[PDB]
């Protein structure tokens, strides 16, 4: 697929507000997926122990990684598409190391688009989430087709 000009504006727009608190983003993004879909917990060893919501708020570690996490979704927005190196390993340690099916990548979608949804609600009407959600559908599918590549096919 590919986005327009336009549409990327749309994401770049909401994503620079975003980067204003990349950790508050982060946390919130992460203790989403958490929540929704608990299944998703079981993946990370480092906070599988997790109990409650007020415990993932509290972790220090945990909003240490969505930092990183958003850090590595940010560049890899920026190229607007093109974005081929960027996607290399994180595709090999996510299919070889991590074991994360495609499913869950779309619970993460899900994730991300509430929050944002919930947080710029002025910068995230109807045709700026259309927009991310082409991006993220854009990411995935390149993901899955390394995916194949790298012989898991998630
Ligand atoms: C927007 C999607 C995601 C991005 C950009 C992302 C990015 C990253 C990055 C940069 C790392 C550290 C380097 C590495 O090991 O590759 C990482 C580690 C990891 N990721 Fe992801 N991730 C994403 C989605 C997920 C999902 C959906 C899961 C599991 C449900 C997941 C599970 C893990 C695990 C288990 C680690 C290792 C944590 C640790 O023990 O340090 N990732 N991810």
């Amino acid at each position: 697929m590919v986005l327009s000009e336009g549409e990327w504006q749309l994401v770049l727009h909401v994503w620079a507000k975003v980067e204003a608190d990349v950790a508050g983003h982060g946390q919130d993004i992460l203790i989403r997926l958490f929540k929704s879909h608990p299944e998703t917990l079981e993946k990370f060893d480092r906070f599988k122990h997790l109990k409650t919501e007020a415990e993932m708020k509290a972790s220090e570690d945990l909003k240490k990684h969505g930092v990183t996490v958003l850090t590595a979704l940010g560049a890899i927005l920026k190229k607007k598409g093109h974005h081929e190196a960027e996607l290399k390993p994180f595709a090999q340690s996510h299919a070889t190391k991590h074991k994360i099916p495609i499913k869950y990548l779309e619970f993460i979608s899900e994730a991300i688009i509430h929050v944002l949804h919930s947080r710029h609600p002025g910068n995230f009407g109807a045709d700026a989430q259309g927009a991310m959600n082409k991006a993220l559908e854009l990411f995935r599918k390149d993901i899955a087709a390394k995916y194949k590549e790298l012989g898991y096919q998630g």
